[PDB]
């Protein structure tokens, strides 16, 4: 079947399974696709969104090792744009409104967002080995 | 040119740009390769070496999603040994002696580790956000 460009973007900060099975998941929308990774800037992350630990040049770094990733835009725009979409000749959406205009033009595809895998998740499993008293 | 078996293995806890940055190299060693990778048990690992986060499954499942990875034997043996090598059709060990056999063989080629790049390493970035005064 044809081939289907879709786009995800995000933080990627201490990448972690979560992130991983979201990218497989909007890697396997269709048969036959190609899964572009955003990744946000470090200044456009913190005004907007919150803190961050690693670099764009280390979260970019980290995420080209995953197998589903085919293309990155690093730093991506932090609001995507019909013509941004254009450019990268961009058929789906791939995200957990402001996406309104996405799925009015039929470009949205809804992917899931695991709890409790994270890697800050793996820290506090760590200081539970130490009680309290 | 001919495809070569290349057998990688460790703990994988807390898969971080370093693992991944060993994976590929082992990958990456002759122009066709199969990198089969071993993850250790819990309770060997615990026994023999230290603390570990993640559970066998847990590191299991996020080194799946590494593109370097062709195969994962999971749990490995803790000790590598020709009838293991023959049994998987090993070609090379790649890791970074109790290795002596493996380079009287010729069946042994070295990787790096990188420093500085670890998931701990991170945390201790988060840390040095808050001053000891």
């Amino acid at each position: 079947s044809k081939n289907v460009v879709i786009y995800a973007d995000g933080v990627y900060d201490m990448l972690h399974l979560g992130h991983m099975k979201q990218l497989e998941q909007a890697k396997k929308l269709f048969e036959n696709t190609t899964l572009i990774v955003g990744v946000t800037s470090d200044n456009e992350t913190k005004l907007f969104k919150g803190q961050v630990v690693q670099t764009l040049e280390e979260r970019t770094e980290t995420l080209k090792h995953i197998r589903w990733v085919d293309e990155i835009i690093s730093p991506c725009p932090w609001v995507v744009t019909p013509e941004f979409l254009e450019k990268y000749k961009i058929d789906y959406v791939a995200h957990d409104d402001i996406y309104a205009w996405l799925k009015r033009a039929g470009k949205f595809k809804a992917t899931q967002r695991t709890e409790g895998v994270s890697t800050t998740d793996l820290i506090v499993r760590i200081l539970k080995n130490y009680e309290d008293y």
